[PDB]
């Protein structure tokens, strides 16, 4: 299997309830877990990650651990999350061409990783003009993204990323950049940040690392407070809503070299008039860490800016 090609535990110094630093009753809670599903006749996604990923969603409790793997794997299959990256790679060049038709306007983009070798993923949201959004894409499409870019991120960026850094690595350390939002825009998309916050939370547990907000305006938290309600315990605490000195925060997290220049690092692009938001450099584009997965396929097409 592909799981033997790549480190399955995770840093001695990482939180508990992570594969390799359980205690007694967290793995007897983990063998009994399996033991329900395997009778239950699923075969799928039952490796220690995954199913300790559940646990932890739920403090070990095992029914609502059951209950919520269960529905899980009903949604993946009526959603279509199981084959999602192959349905797309059939569509390809529709695919890409769409997608790039938004990134400028919405960069999303990984870059390196942070100091523990977690994706670091950068969003840009204040070039966002929704009234141009919704002519080039739907709601409904964007969250369709979202699931396919889990899907990848689980098939070929954990892979390198824990080759890398010799350990699992399970999460992504996420900056959210708002410089130049309207408040005003913010509040209009709440549901949409619902149906995200809904599909990470209920399908897609403890993916979070870290994840930094940036350049918020005034009045940031009168809007948060609309956001806090769907957001269970655990989301929030990996959240971080940073002021004026946030590169020094930044810089706690993340090598110099591996954040960008306006984030307060020295990362650049090999050519310097190429654009971020055309950009996925990481591990995963290293051959000497690229496994029997394969190389990931190309977000932008021809217009991936690998380095
Ligand atoms: C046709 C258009 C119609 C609707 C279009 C909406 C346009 C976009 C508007 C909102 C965009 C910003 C929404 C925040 C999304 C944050 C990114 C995210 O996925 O958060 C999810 C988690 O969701 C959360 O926990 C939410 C965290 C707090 C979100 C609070 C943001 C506040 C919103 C204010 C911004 C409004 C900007 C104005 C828009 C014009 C994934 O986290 P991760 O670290 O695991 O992600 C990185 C790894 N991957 C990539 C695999 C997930």
């Amino acid at each position: 299997s592909i799981l033997d090609t790549y480190p399955q535990i995770c840093s001695p110094n990482a939180l508990p309830g992570t594969p390799g630093n359980l205690t007694k009753e967290q793995e007897e809670a983990l063998l009994q877990f399996r033991s329900i599903l395997l009778e239950k006749n699923y075969k799928e996604r039952l490796d220690d990650s995954t199913l300790l990923r559940f646990l932890r969603a739920r403090k070990f409790d095992i029914n609502a651990s059951v209950e919520m793997f269960v529905e899980t794997e009903r949604w993946r299959e009526e959603y279509g999350a199981n084959t999602i990256i192959e349905d797309y790679e059939n569509n390809k060049e529709a695919e890409d061409k769409e997608r790039i038709k938004l990134a400028k306007m919405y960069p999303q983009y990984y870059h390196h990783v942070d100091k523990d070798g977690r994706p670091l993923y950068f969003e840009e949201l204040g070039g966002i003009n929704l009234k141009k959004m919704y002519k080039i894409t739907t709601e409904k499409q964007m969250l369709r993204n979202l699931v396919k870019e889990y899907e990848l991120f689980a098939t070929y960026r954990v892979p390198a990323c824990s080759r890398r850094a010799g350990y699992l690595i399970e999460t992504s350390c996420t900056v959210l950049d708002l410089k130049g939002i309207s408040l005003s825009n913010a509040y209009h998309v709440l549901s949409y940040i619902k149906d995200v916050a809904d599909i990470s939370q209920n399908y897609y547990p403890e993916r979070m690392g870290k994840f930094y907000i940036i350049h918020s305006p005034f009045g940031f938290s009168t809007m948060f407070k609309m956001v806090k309600p769907f957001l269970d315990p655990v989301t929030v605490s990996k959240i971080f809503i940073l002021g004026s000195s946030y590169k020094k925060e930044l810089l706690k997290q993340i090598p110099i070299e591996n954040l960008p220049v306006k984030y307060g690092g020295t990362s650049v692009l090999h050519n310097p008039n190429d654009k971020f938001y055309y950009s996925d450099i990481g591990p995963w584009r290293d051959p000497r860490y690229i496994g029997p997965e394969g190389e990931i396929p190309n977000i932008f097409g021809k217009f991936t800016v690998t380095s």
